[PDB]
């Protein structure tokens, strides 16, 4: 076959019912989520190739960074209840890995400042109940496929992508081949 179960993809032994469709995990931490997001946009060139309207979920983790890494899931949190995702991504990748200025909650509030996020407005989404439940969905799903490792991305509940053995010398072509086997994966019935 010419995706293959244990190549380019792994069947979950105990899948997830009622998980999203295209589910990614990150850190700002993880370097390679760096590269699948700043450099390769991993995730864009997914959507492109899927149906106008799937659902494509992304959550940040926990076990990278410590403190901070912990501090960064509730901010991500709050990116996903304010729908500012676009505005933050690079600058908290940058402030984490490039010029590693974010060394504190309050400096990952300032990113939030700087993209045109109101004080007030981060703060009261910071403080809410809607954000302390999204920090749990965000959890949950990382329980739910036992995550280890990022970056990771998952479709339909049932399959892992596994891109470690594709070829990587053409970073296109690598996008590509990532895109079309997510594709791939959402169409097994």
């Amino acid at each position: 076959a010419q995706y293959e179960d244990g190549k380019q993809y792994t069947t979950l032994e105990k899948p997830v019912a009622g998980a999203p469709q295209v589910l990614e995990f990150f850190s700002f931490f993880c370097p390679h989520c760096y590269q699948f997001e700043e450099v390769l946009h991993i995730s864009d060139n997914v959507k492109k190739k899927l149906p106008e309207g799937v659902k494509m979920t992304k959550y940040h983790v926990n076990f990278m960074g410590g403190d901070l890494g912990k501090d960064l899931t509730q901010a991500w949190a709050v990116a996903m209840a304010l729908g500012v995702e676009d505005k933050v991504t690079v600058p908290l990748f940058e402030g984490v890995q490039k010029t590693q200025t974010i060394r504190s909650a309050s400096d990952i509030r300032d990113v939030f400042i700087n993209a045109g996020i109101k004080g007030e407005e981060y703060d009261a989404a910071w403080n809410s109940f809607v954000v302390k439940s999204l920090v749990a969905q965000q959890e949950k799903a990382a329980a739910d496929v036992q995550l280890r490792g990022v970056p990771a991305m998952f479709v339909n509940g049932k399959y892992q992508l596994n891109p470690q053995g594709m070829d990587t010398s053409n970073m296109d072509v690598f996008v590509q081949q990532y895109a079309d086997t997510v594709k791939y994966l959402s169409e097994k019935k």
